[PDB]
């Protein structure tokens, strides 16, 4: 059968840091410079299984394609709801529609943790990342001028979030 | 002369600790619901400064009656010229003007400290401190509604932001 949305494997850990390095080196999505090791995305990995956050992997015959997940915004106890998520797609594939079916996934996962927003951390400059975005209803909620650095030239930040519900706000458990 | 604004002391921890928990017990200032011991505050004022970034406070003929600091918004290498800080006047000593005066100063620190910009998360309701920040010049960059949850109310996010420099590239590597 063909591509598919599958959630990743362990298996599939060495093929994702081939695409998180390679953003790394030659993007301004990730606003670090250090390239990791298999070991690395592994232990990221898990983390997302304890979670019970998805890592979601694009495939086609066999072949990872891309791959997108989500974490917390932030480790305190007043963001359990909120989450900030990340799509990734082999370079060599992308424009093709697999950032939008992956984040569609994406998206139905959240609803599926019982999360409230989802939090886009975009470079102004992505296009493509902002466009992706829109197409799936989120809404830029920030604009915020020259606070990363790479390249040594400063970047800018988009937030872009979704609202997965209208829920009332949870108890304290 | 009764009153000043210094650099903090290892010995001004335990009010720094007691001003911290009241605004986790009692403020939507801080997200989380875990109050700390001195140890802990210790340490944080420590970690602070092997980074070189201040710890401030206000007093009064002696008492403790307000605090600031800043560090790295997140700590990725794309984020090292951008900090995250944070301003706590005692419940007892708030409309006073020591909020400014406290700001103010840290503001001049972030300069020393050859960063470009701070970044002000404040809860949307928090009139107070939107005012402060208006005051020193900082403009509102973000409006996140319900990405945090506290008291049984959603909680919304303002980004304040202020720019301290009008340097054209990032000049420290
Ligand atoms: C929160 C996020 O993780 S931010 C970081 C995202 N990741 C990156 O920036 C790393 C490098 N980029 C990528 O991996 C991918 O290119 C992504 C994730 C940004 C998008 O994935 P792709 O598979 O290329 O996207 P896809 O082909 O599904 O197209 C998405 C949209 O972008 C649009 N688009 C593509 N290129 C451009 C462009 N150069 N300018 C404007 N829009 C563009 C498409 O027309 C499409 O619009 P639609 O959804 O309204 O039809
Ligand atoms: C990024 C930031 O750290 S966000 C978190 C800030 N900290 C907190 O919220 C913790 C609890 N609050 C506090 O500690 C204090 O209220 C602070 C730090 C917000 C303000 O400290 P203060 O010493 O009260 O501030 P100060 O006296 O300088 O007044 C600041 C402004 O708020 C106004 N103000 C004071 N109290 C209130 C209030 N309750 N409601 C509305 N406005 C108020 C003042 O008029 C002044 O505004 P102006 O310049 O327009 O006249
Ligand atoms: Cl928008
Ligand atoms: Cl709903
Ligand atoms: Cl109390
Ligand atoms: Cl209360």
């Amino acid at each position: 059968s063909n591509m598919t949305i599958r959630f990743a494997d362990k298996a599939d850990c060495a093929a994702i840091t081939e695409i998180y390095n390679h953003a790394v080196l030659h993007t301004a999505a990730i606003w670090n410079d250090r390239t990791v090791d298999t070991d690395n995305r592994l232990a990221w990995y898990e983390a997302r299984q304890l979670l019970g956050y998805p890592v979601l992997v694009s495939e086609e015959n066999g072949v990872v394609t891309g791959y997108a997940s989500f974490g917390d915004w932030r480790s305190f106890d007043g963001f359990r709801y909120t989450v900030e998520h990340s799509v990734y797609v082999h370079p060599a594939h992308q424009g093709k529609g697999l950032g939008r079916k992956l984040l569609s996934r994406l998206i139905d996962e959240a609803r599926r943790c019982g999360k409230h927003v989802m939090v886009a951390g975009i470079e102004s400059q992505n296009a493509a990342s902002i466009r992706l975005h829109h197409s799936l209803g989120f809404t830029v909620t920030a604009q915020m001028p020259q606070v990363g650095v790479k390249f040594g030239r400063w970047l800018d930040l988009t937030f872009m979030q979704l609202q997965l519900d209208e829920h009332a706000a949870p108890d304290a458990c």
